DNA sequence: ATTACCGGGCTCTGCCATCTTA
DNA sequence: TAAGATGGCAGAGCCCGGTAAT
């Protein structure tokens, strides 16, 4: 009835809203009003309500009790109400998705029952707040799969692989197993690769790699060794270059093979390039602009060492003035 | 005094398909 | 039999600085 009106008031993009979830629309009852309310209680500019709604219509349709409840167990997670309005700015499906305040506070309970600290359970929320809208049987899943693969391979306590996996790759829980599993085998087939080995690739320099999406590894790590393959890089020095920086992988093909153009064409050996893998940290922007900078005076990097190029403005910057 | 080695800190969706449920 | 609830998918880095090494 007044719906649409309010909606026009408070900032909504109706149109886009009405496609993402049309169900919404057809309800005699919505608690626009209260929620605007509840939102503006806790924080959230103005601007930010409508974006939210916009978003996640369904959000209209949360009593004032199912909202309080569900941001008092986040609030048993982060410390402050600001750090939750920011939060569901850049993710309101997360909060609204679900009303099941019971399976909320059941996660939270299942994760602590498996060895996370606040600290953690904080940094989950805060990056993949997803996390919290699965179903506790959906976080089972993967931490049984992962206790699995922790005592499939070397690892004498898989609860405490458990926990460095979560700390460095917080969005693990909201991948689906199909998906981690398939970056695993990948990794093991295409690198020697020992459970030893291996495990460590996965809590430390290589965790992202289980997230990246179905088949885009392969398809990323064939482009880095044809794009190498191209220059006299054999496949060995083209493993050991990856398996010592597999944060490489993540890299788009064209940022990939951009950067290590931009570097070349300025007479830098390839050979140079994979014997300081950090280099490839910088963006092109960072690269370029650093290119410059030194050229401009005597440097001529075809012989220079280029470990600079990676480094914090402090130290490049303090480097430079040095160089003239 | 200066570089190497290595690990940390930011990282926070939005959509579509497929069930449940009332 | 229509909404709500849930699972699952593609996407595609950069930067800083403590401490060891020299």
């Amino acid at each position: 009835e007044d719906l649409l009106k309010n909606l026009l008031t408070m900032g909504v993009d109706i149109d886009m809203a009405r496609k993402r979830q049309p169900g919404v629309f057809h309800r005699m009852i919505t608690n626009e009003q209260d929620l605007k309310m509840f939102l503006l209680s806790k924080g959230a500019s103005k601007e930010v309500i409508a974006s939210i709604i916009s978003r996640y219509p369904r959000a209209i349709t949360r009593t004032p009790e199912n909202l309080s409840k569900r941001w008092d167990l986040w609030r048993k997670i982060v410390t402050s109400d600001l750090e939750i309005v920011n939060i569901l700015e850049r993710s309101p499906e997360s909060f609204f998705r679900s009303n099941n305040n019971l399976n909320l506070e059941n996660n939270i309970k299942f994760l602590y029952s498996v060895g996370l600290t606040r600290k953690c359970l904080c940094r989950l929320l805060t990056n993949a707040p997803r996390t919290f809208s699965n179903s506790l049987d959906l976080n089972k899943q993967m931490v049984e799969f992962l206790q699995a693969a922790g005592l499939s391979l070397g690892h004498n306590d898989p609860a405490d692989f458990v926990r460095k996996i979560i700390f460095k790759n917080p969005f693990i829980l909201i991948q689906s197993t199909k998906r981690v599993k398939a970056n695993i085998e990948f990794l093991r087939s295409t690198f020697n690769l020992n459970s030893e080995e291996l495990l460590v690739l996965i809590c430390g320099p290589g965790a992202e790699i289980l997230d990246l999406s179905n088949d885009y590894a392969r398809r990323s790590y064939a482009n880095i060794k044809e794009k190498l393959f191209s220059l006299g890089c054999t496949e060995e020095e083209v493993q050991k270059f990856v398996l010592s920086y597999p944060d490489v992988i993540a890299l788009a093909e064209k940022k990939f093979n951009d950067k290590i153009d931009c570097l070349m064409e300025e007479n830098i050996s390839i050979s140079q390039i994979i014997e300081n893998p950090r280099v490839l940290d910088s963006s092109i922007s960072t690269l370029k602009s650093r290119i410059k900078e030194l050229v401009n005076a005597g440097c001529n990097l075809s012989t220079l060492n280029i470990t600079l190029l990676s480094w914090s403005k402090k130290r490049y910057e303090a480097k430079l003035k040095k160089l003239s």
